[PDB]
């Protein structure tokens, strides 16, 4: 009786097994673009991805993660509110069964289709599993996905799903490029939250950028092909992987632009 998605194991029952689950900076959250305040001291965003190793792409009963060599300073995130540099590890999707939904952070209530996270560790922490356990960890660069115009660089990662249906299925997925999955603007916000899915760890700085990027019906359909079962199990689509907003309590969502 593991953690998911469905009425008998979904966000509302994590608590009992994962009490962080209601603590002071858990993630997503809603946000209210009137009170997150302009923040003239941070800095622009630096995403280095030129030398990002891509290498193999997983459904892992959740999501699906597109995994990077990590092993050195090939894809990095710096500026923004971070200090030091942080490596990309993976990016993975969350998603609705239908397009009003699928978001796990809001603006101002909006629910957008789904959600791109870009996963980055701390270096100073030398691996993702020490990393996690440190209040500035992590920092997740999550980009919006709405529904109109096709993401052309999302077709490659689209075309391989057929091949990860279902848990545990892996790919080779080399030589893929995370810059054409970027919106123009990297105008965001910033909070410090946590990671949305069990073990729903405190240290995540979190890195939402304003500008959506746009997918189309196609792109996002064949999202929700993707089984949460293993082979040979009953069907469940993987479709609402998503957690909603929980409390702000004590926090201020930061501002990079006017
Ligand atoms: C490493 N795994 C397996 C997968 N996972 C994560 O690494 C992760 C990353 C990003 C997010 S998010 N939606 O971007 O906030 C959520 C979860 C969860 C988990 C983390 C973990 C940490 C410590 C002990 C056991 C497991
Ligand atoms: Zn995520």
């Amino acid at each position: 009786h593991h953690w998911g998605y469905g009425k008998h194991n979904g966000p509302e029952h994590w608590h009992k097994d994962f009490p962080i689950a209601k603590g002071e900076r858990q993630s997503p959250v809603d946000i209210d673009t009137h009170t997150a305040k302009y923040d003239p001291s941070l800095k622009p965003l630096s995403v280095s991805y030129d030398q990002a190793t891509s290498l193999r792409i997983l459904n892992n009963g959740h999501a699906f993660n597109v995994e990077f060599d990590d092993s050195q300073d090939k894809a990095v995130l710096k500026g923004g509110p971070l200090d030091g540099t942080y490596r990309l590890i993976q990016f993975h999707f969350h998603w609705g069964s239908l397009d009003g939904q699928g978001s796990e952070h809001t603006v101002d209530k909006k629910k957008y289709a789904a959600e791109l996270h870009l996963v980055h560790w701390n270096t100073k922490y030398g691996d993702f599993g020490k990393a996690v356990q440190q209040p500035d960890g992590l920092a997740v660069l999550g980009i919006f996905l709405k529904v109109g115009s096709a993401k052309p660089g999302l077709q490659k990662v689209v075309d391989v799903l057929d091949s990860i249906k279902t848990k545990g299925k892996s790919a080779d997925f080399t030589n893929f490029d995370p810059r054409g999955l970027l919106p123009e603007s990297l105008d965001y916000w910033t909070y410090p939250g946590s990671l949305t899915t069990p073990p729903l760890l405190e240290c995540v700085t979190w890195i939402v950028l304003k500008e959506p990027i746009s997918v189309s019906s196609e792109q996002v359909l064949k999202f929700r092909k993707l089984n949460f079962n293993g082979e040979g199990e009953p069907e469940e689509l993987m479709v609402d992987n998503w957690r909603p907003a929980q409390p702000l309590k004590n926090r201020q969502i930061k501002a990079s632009f006017k």
